[PDB]
């Protein structure tokens, strides 16, 4: 990957809420030596959200005691008593290697988050795991993980949300050590499944109003919805979360944007948040990937994106996405191609593997319009991004690679007005990925794609009528 974060070696997994110290974002992420094997937390820092400097393990795997996901916060006021400005993290670990004993352990750092000391006793104990007995009780006790810490400024206390089976649990604390159980968050459509890597935060909308957001990684493939990040805007009163609407909204419609996490931007923490996710899906994450053989590592994170909350007619709010601004600093070349009308297919006179391409497509009677990236000259390999019916789809099927096929998870789709006869696309292509930001960023589709060395072409196509492709600009991306 030219511009996506990958671990120096080994298996990469869930990212953890970055903390800002030493004038940089300290990113933690699950890492193991063996694919899908036991591991812990590794450290990487970034000052712009594009380039990462890896620092190794901070919270190591220990005999039958792996470190699972959680989150880290900067205790500025020294509320926990480990010193002002100390970095405190909570993470789930299976006590005694027992799955039904998974609970929250606290780790702390007094050097900006480069070295951590473990607090021997868990701050939030899995009591269900000790009293469980029936098959249901066990299953319930075996889903008590991924704590996300947030400072409820209005109440002057800490609030933590923990993922569970089809519901979320909440705890409050004045020192990050002593927690008090609160009211759970329940939602009606369990076919949405989930509640892994929950997220809880406050953000100011474009109208100046303050809002709470509760989100989590889901699995709604069964009912035709994403397996990415779903969120509920609302409010937290100190006892429970009140969702404005129980039907969640989605942050990504692609195949690979899992365990995503968000964090305040250094420049505008109240209105602009940054977000990153693991580019994988458990439907197939447990396997070898091309990079295992070529470079001895498995997994990459998504591009970092910026998030803002925008008011919608009727008083509701939605999130908007856009690639992190600094990526502009890694552009090594900018190519513009002439507008053109296509009726059938046309190959563009450009080739590459790491770049961002923007374009506008307008049509009338065509029942299908789109663009192919990672197109091999033999014409057999390519990933298609286009508009059909009420879908803005991304079909990676033709890019399936022998030995690493992603079938049958080929055609991803985001909703788009059926009446749309024009669309703007912003597409980020790298050696093992494709990320599509549609129109104003309300919908995004992120997917890993195993491109072959020669999958460098780009073509345009339409079915049932001509289309006008304009504003074509290709920005090549390297390192700089
Ligand atoms: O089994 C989940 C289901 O049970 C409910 C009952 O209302 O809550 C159970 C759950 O609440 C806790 O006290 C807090 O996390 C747990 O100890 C207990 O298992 C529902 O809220 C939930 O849907
Ligand atoms: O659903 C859109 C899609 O399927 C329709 C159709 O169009 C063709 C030919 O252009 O493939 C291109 C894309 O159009 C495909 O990747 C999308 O899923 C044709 O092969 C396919 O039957």
């Amino acid at each position: 990957a030219v511009y996506h974060m990958t671990p120096p070696s080994g298996w990469l997994c869930d990212p953890q809420r970055p903390v800002t110290t030493h004038g940089a974002y300290q990113l933690y992420y699950l890492h193991s030596d063996q694919n899908n094997g036991p591991g812990g937390w590794d450290h990487a820092s970034t000052t712009d959200g594009v380039a990462f400097t890896h620092h190794g393990t901070v919270m190591p795997l220990r005999p039958d005691f792996p470190v699972w996901s959680g989150s880290a916060v900067v205790d500025t006021a020294n509320t926990a008593g480990f010193g002002a400005g100390a970095v405190v993290a909570l993470a789930t670990q299976p006590t005694d290697g027992v799955r039904k004993y998974q609970e929250q352990y606290l780790y702390w750092s007094t050097d900006g988050g480069f070295t951590f000391t473990a607090l021997p006793d868990p701050v939030i104990v899995n009591t269900d795991g000790r009293a469980a007995t029936t098959p249901a009780e066990i299953e319930n006790a075996e889903w008590f993980r991924d704590p996300k810490i947030h400072w409820d400024t209005a109440r002057g206390e800490w609030v933590c949300v923990i993922g569970r089976l089809r519901y979320a649990a909440f705890y409050t604390s004045p020192n990050l050590r002593d927690w008090t159980l609160r009211r759970n968050f329940d939602y009606p459509n369990h076919a949405l499944g989930g509640i892994e890597c929950p997220d809880l935060f406050e953000i100011t909308a474009d109208d100046g109003t303050r809002h709470w957001v509760l989100a989590a990684s889901m699995d709604a493939y069964g009912i035709g919805l994403p397996m990415t990040y779903a969120y509920w805007t609302g409010t937290w009163d100190g006892e429970q979360f009140h969702a404005d609407d129980l039907t969640p909204q989605w942050l990504d419609w692609g195949w690979d944007w899992y365990a995503a996490v968000t964090w305040p931007s250094i420049d505008a923490p109240e209105t602009k948040r940054l977000a990153i996710a693991w580019m994988n899906n458990w439907k197939y994450a447990a396997r070898d990937v091309p990079t295992d053989a070529s470079d001895g590592y498995n997994g990459q994170n998504s591009i970092v994106r910026e998030l803002r909350l925008a008011r919608q007619p009727g008083g509701w709010y939605t999130l908007l996405s856009t690639p992190v601004a600094a990526l502009t600093n890694y552009v090594t070349a900018t190519t513009t191609l002439p507008d053109r009308t296509v009726d059938g297919s046309a190959v563009l006179p450009w080739n590459g593997r790491a770049y961002e391409i923007e374009l506008d497509i307008a049509w009338d009677t065509a029942t299908n319009v789109g663009i192919s990236v990672g197109r091999s000259p033999d014409g057999t390999r390519h990933t298609n991004i286009g508009k059909y019916g009420a879908d803005l789809y991304v079909d990676r099927g033709p890019s399936d690679l022998a030995g690493y096929s992603l079938a049958p998870y080929s055609r991803a789709a985001a909703p788009i007005d059926p009446g749309a006869r024009s669309v703007h696309l912003r597409i980020l292509v790298d050696t093992q990925s494709v990320e599509v930001f549609v129109n104003a960023g309300h919908t995004v589709l992120s997917q890993q794609v195993h491109f072959a060395e020669g999958d460098t072409g780009i073509s345009l196509y339409t079915d049932g009528g001509p289309a006008h492709f304009t504003g074509i600009v290709v920005r090549e991306i390297g390192q700089a």
